[PDB]
């Protein structure tokens, strides 16, 4: 069987000896442990794949189980000699040796060339905690100033983004801080592989969600500015919240792919976080590219839609009084007229006769609305730009790096799962750069407001 299964069998039976009241029930738990230890001895741990069956690393691996079986047999002798508390004492020693001989070989853990000294130097739980507190305080501030500001689709997406950033920092931040406080010894926080896999799912979820929500904001702006105006309705707010839920569900489904067998979550340098494995295996390539293509496309789509929206706002919030066809969105521009249909440039919409129709869809003047300049639309366009700039600067270096690592001609990662120290050190840098998106998205909303500008112009 798999190492993880034998590991579970071992722990399940350790709690059994712990609760146990007689020698016979301690004996059965100890017998199951011996079979699980002998079973685990035959296993090939992924971090020893390139190593030959008779290599030093494999000899030390198989030897660990001789030590475990020897400790099981020492507790079995104690149980067969009727001594209950003596066999429970010798069995509790296996909780320490299971960490030495099983824990480090679990699928979470790839091989690393990090020393105990390098770990003591990087470990900074107070720096990390302070930095999370700043991020959470920023997101609580945005939510607070959003509460005092009604049924808009843009603010719905923005509220989704702030709640995602806040929660992201809280969940992943507390795992990061715990790992720094434990000097990156995962067994101290959670023995086994469960916390690591939870960390990975939640890293993808809170990595993809702000990016997808940023693209949702660019889409709302584009449809809102290009198509005729519609007063923020309860239905539009409802539709925007349903969309935030679909985005969250899509980001969650994506994070669950390694649990379904597409990709894999492993502990990453310095040992404070888990993420997709930057390997050359089919699943590592597919999941790594799926994550980077999804994030890349979100930022790219945001760029395309925002440039069209800014250009539309500029052209529309200047010049003569414009009118839009509330059927196709055609904008009657007095500067141009409609000369092929008798309207020379300069003709104000009011001077166009009753029997003129839209040159795009052919409906009458009755279907035309005045294009009204709203400061709120400018405020929202500025905020959508701020969010797009923040995701470009913070998320793109990481997204490009993931895709580049996963696609490297000679593989970036060894068969055992080892990356070079420079690859690990860069991944940490880009991951740290990406964290700032969760800290800065609330500030774009806090700072890019008319009230902030009105209280800055005289104070500058
Ligand atoms: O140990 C490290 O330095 C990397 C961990 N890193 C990280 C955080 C942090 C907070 C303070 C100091 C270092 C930190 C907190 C940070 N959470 S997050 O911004 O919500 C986020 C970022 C990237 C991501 F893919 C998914 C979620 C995860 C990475
Ligand atoms: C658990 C995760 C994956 C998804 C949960 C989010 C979805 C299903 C839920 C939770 C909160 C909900 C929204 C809360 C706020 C509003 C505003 C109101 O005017 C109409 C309902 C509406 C629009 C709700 C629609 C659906 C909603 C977005
Ligand atoms: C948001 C919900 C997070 C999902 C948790 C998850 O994927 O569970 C991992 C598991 O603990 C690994 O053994
Ligand atoms: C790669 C990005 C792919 C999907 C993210 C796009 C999110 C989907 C955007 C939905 C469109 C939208 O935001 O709807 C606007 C409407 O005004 C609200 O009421
Ligand atoms: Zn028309």
């Amino acid at each position: 069987a798999d190492l993880e299964d034998n590991w579970e069998t071992l722990n399940d039976n350790l709690k059994v000896i712990e609760k146990a009241d007689n020698a016979a029930q301690v004996k059965d738990a100890l017998t199951k442990m011996r079979a699980a230890a002998l079973d685990a001895q035959k296993a090939t741990p992924p971090k020893l794949e390139d190593k030959s069956p008779d290599s030093p690393e494999m000899k030390d691996f198989r030897h660990g189980f001789d030590i475990l079986v020897g400790q099981i047999d020492d507790a079995l002798k104690l149980a067969n000699e009727g001594k209950v508390k003596e066999a429970q004492a010798a069995a509790e020693q296996l909780k320490t040796t299971r960490n030495a001989y099983i824990q480090k070989y679990l699928p979470c853990f790839r091989p690393t060339n990090i020393t105990l000294e390098e770990r003591r130097l990087i470990a900074s739980p107070w720096f990390a905690a302070s930095f999370c507190v700043v991020g959470l305080a920023s997101n609580l501030l945005a939510l607070s100033v959003l509460a005092g500001a009604t049924r808009s689709s843009f603010l719905t997406f923005l509220c989704g983004l702030v709640l995602t950033d806040f929660l992201g920092l809280l969940v992943t931040g507390t795992i990061v801080v715990s790992q720094h406080a434990a000097l990156f010894e995962w067994h101290a926080v959670d023995p086994g592989c469960r916390l690591c896999r939870f960390m990975g799912v939640v890293m993808i979820f809170f990595g993809l969600s702000p990016l997808l929500l940023g693209a949702a904001m660019a889409s709302e702006r584009y449809l809102g500015i290009t198509r005729p105006f519609s007063r923020p309705a309860v239905a539009s707010q409802r539709r925007a919240w349903a969309t935030v839920g679909l985005v969250w569900a899509a980001a969650l489904a994506l994070g669950l792919l390694p649990l379904l067998g597409v990709g894999r979550y492993t502990v990453q340098y310095p040992g404070s976080w888990c993420f997709l494995t930057l390997g050359a295996e089919s699943g590592d390539v597919a999941f790594g590219l799926l994550f980077s293509m999804l994030g890349g496309l979100s930022v790219g789509l945001s760029f395309l839609l925002n440039t069209v929206s800014v250009a539309t706002l500029c052209h529309v919030y200047h010049g003569m009084k414009k009118y839009t066809c509330t059927v196709c969105g055609y904008i009657y521009n007095p500067e141009d007229g409609d000369p092929d249909n008798g309207v020379n440039p300069g003709t104000d919409f009011k001077d166009i006769p009753d029997d003129w129709v839209c040159p795009l869809c052919g409906v009458g003047k009755d279907q035309f609305e005045e294009v009204e300049e709203r400061d709120s639309e400018v405020e929202m366009m500025a905020q959508a730009l701020g969010i797009m700039v923040v995701a470009s600067v913070c998320w793109l270096p990481l997204l490009v790096f993931i895709a580049q690592t996963v696609l490297r001609n000679p593989p970036a990662m060894s068969p055992a799962g080892q990356l070079s120290r420079t690859t690990e050190k860069e991944l940490l840098i880009y991951l740290r750069v990406a964290t700032w998106n969760q800290i800065l998205d609330p500030w774009v909303y806090i700072l890019f407001r008319r009230a902030v500008l009105r209280r800055l112009q005289p104070r500058l």
